DNA sequence: CCGACAGCGCATCAGC
DNA sequence: GCTGATGCGC
DNA sequence: GTCGG
């Protein structure tokens, strides 16, 4: 990509941040920069250059001028050399192992893909499930692939219940070439905002992509979301899909709108939109909007019609999925 | 010169 | 077992 | 780390 060295560059930092210091705002700074120079359809030359863009700051800027003259950060090599939180690092690329986790098994001399393997029953299950699929979780979900998978899961969902209604969200419906898991927002009239009628609902879906082999794992399950593993069936004589991540949400008719909203994202885009619907003097969650009091307390529920509705409440112009990608 | 920084679901852990 | 906190992930 | 007040 055009500025992909700077990217690179300030993803590294941001991983740090949440990896290691967990210092979370550092890593969302480090984060919102990356994503908005990613979309700068122009050759960043010079940190004041980059300064001008939203989210790049005095620090940002400095690195940038660092980076461009030398190919390397001086911050970055340091990490790079320290061991421990290079082993911190890369533990957390496991599913299941964040900070934490990743702390108590160096500590326990456990450091490595190998040393995994040998400890497995030091792993709870979704640290299992993150280390059987290593590999696989590492590779991208090619867009025609999200359209064989998005296929067998709007139609089970219809064999289940005709009147469920199954929207593909993330990075896929932001109109994305390729995707790291697969989201998937679901409806039925059965579960409306204030009574559930039939609960269930998620665990029959789940259900049904099991029994056609389509969800092979659960990291997850409650009443509202499924978290799990799925894999494309492959043809006669040929290598197996990869085992791909999947996050399932059954939400109520009533808060569909809310719901695609949130689960499109992105996730930097859900905090600016969110941060601004603060100032704004409401607040959005995943099911609804309400108003904000003097003191805070949260008013009830708006009626959303459309996405767009919740754009007009906090005085946004609508914005198109495909341009949510911050 | 500093405080704010989005909001939530589910699994596990610590202490009882 | 429960409460409440942490942990980890959308 | 950045941004707004
Ligand atoms: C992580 C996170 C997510 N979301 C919302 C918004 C967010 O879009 C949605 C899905 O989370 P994904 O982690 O799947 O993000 P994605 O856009 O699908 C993309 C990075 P890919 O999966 O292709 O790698 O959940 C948030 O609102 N806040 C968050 O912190
Ligand atoms: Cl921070
Ligand atoms: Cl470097
Ligand atoms: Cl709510
Ligand atoms: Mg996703
Ligand atoms: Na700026
Ligand atoms: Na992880």
């Amino acid at each position: 990509t055009l500025n992909g060295g700077i990217t690179d560059m300030l993803t590294e930092l941001a991983n740090f941040e949440k990896n290691v210091s967990q210092a979370i705002h550092k890593y969302n700074a480090y984060r919102k920069a990356a994503s908005v120079i990613a979309k700068y359809p122009h050759k960043i030359k010079s940190g004041a250059e980059a300064k001008k863009l939203p989210g790049v700051g005095t620090k940002i800027l400095e690195k940038i001028d660092e980076f461009l003259a030398t190919g390397k950060l001086r911050k970055l090599e340091k990490i790079r050399q320290d061991d421990t939180s290079s082993s911190i690092n890369f533990l957390t690329r496991v599913s299941g192992i964040g900070p934490s986790a990743a702390r108590k098994f160096v500590d326990e001399g456990i450091k490595t893909l190998e040393d995994l393997r040998k400890n497995e029953d030091k792993l709870n299950h979704h640290q299992r499930i993150g280390l059987k699929y290593f590999g696989d979780f590492e590779k991208r979900i090619p867009r025609e692939e999200m359209l064989q998978m998005q296929d067998i899961v709007l139609n089970e969902v219809k064999k289940v219940d005709s009147e469920y209604i199954a929207t593909v969200c993330g990075s896929f419906r932001r109109g994305a070439e390729s995707s790291g898991d697969m989201d998937v927002l679901l409806t039925h009239p059965s579960f409306t905002s204030e009574s559930t009628k039939q609960p269930k609902l998620l665990h029959q879906v789940v259900e049904q992509l099991q029994k056609v082999h389509f969800i092979t794992d659960t990291l997850s399950k409650g009443e509202t979301k499924f978290m799990g593993v799925c894999q494309l069936p492959s043809k006669n004589d040929e290598k197996e899909y990869p085992h791909r991540r999947i996050d399932i949400r059954l939400i109520p008719k009533d808060q569909y709108y809310c719901g695609v909203l949130y689960f499109t994202g992105s996730d930097i885009f859900n905090k600016n939109m969110r941060a601004h619907a603060l100032e704004k003097g409401f607040t959005i969650n995943e099911y609804t909007i309400r108003p904000l009091g003097v003191t805070g307390v949260a008013g009830e529920p708006l009626p959303v019609d459309s996405e767009k509705d919740i754009f007009d409440y906090i005085q946004w112009k609508y914005r198109e999925p495909k341009d949510r990608s911050e």
